């Protein structure tokens, strides 16, 4: 749909079987999702911010449902204060950003 | 313009005279430059980010051109690694996400 940034564009993701809550966001190379429990192996590293370095999870083929839409992508699980899906997933749903 | 996210969205802005570019960023609900001159008055304010908070100062009423589109608006100056527009600025240009 189109989606206006006078609130922030949150939507709902299934992952894992549950449900949570996420940003659409243009400017995060990946997608990184607050601790949750995730089945299966997993891989350290570190990704930056504004602040500094995380050290998260990574999980790759991770079937996301995003809105509807099913993706599968490596997330990153770890100690970020929202739910971010970050531009790996973004194009896989197709969003565009028109100005 | 429309741009699809296989690359970070980065647009130029002018900004005070000086010429940078910047990542369009719908995550962000403030926009957040690097460290660069600026006139006049600011106030101190602590912001967070991923891997943290940063204190970056504050101009308000600041006239900034993100492509060739004039908006005016509260910008963020400080220890950010890229510049960051944000919703802020974005509401102004009437940027919009779409999927
Ligand atoms: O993949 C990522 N990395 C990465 N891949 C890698 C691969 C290999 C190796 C290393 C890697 N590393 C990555 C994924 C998601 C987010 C980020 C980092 N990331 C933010 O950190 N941010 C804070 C941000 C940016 C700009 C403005 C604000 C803001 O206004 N905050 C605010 N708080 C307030 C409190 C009070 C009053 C006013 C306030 N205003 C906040 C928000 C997301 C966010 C939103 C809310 C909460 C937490 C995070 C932006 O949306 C994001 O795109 C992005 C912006 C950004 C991008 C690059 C560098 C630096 C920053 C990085």
């Amino acid at each position: 749909p189109q989606v206006t940034l006078w609130q922030r564009p949150l939507v709902t993701i299934k992952i894992g079987g549950q449900l949570k809550e996420a940003l659409l966001d243009t400017g995060a190379d990946d997608t990184v999702l607050e601790e949750m429990s995730l089945p299966g192996r997993w891989k350290p590293k570190m990704i930056g911010g504004i602040g500094g370095f995380i050290k998260v999870r990574q999980y790759d083929q991770i079937l996301i449902e995003i809105c509807g839409h099913k993706a599968i992508g490596t997330v990153l699980v770890g100690p970020t204060p929202v739910n971010i899906i970050g531009r790996n997933l973004l194009t896989q749903i197709g969003a565009t950003l028109n100005f």
